[PDB]
């Protein structure tokens, strides 16, 4: 779970 900009999110 990873929304909150910057965007760091591996899926």
């Amino acid at each position: 779970g990873f929304a909150s900009l910057p965007i760091l999110k591996n899926g």
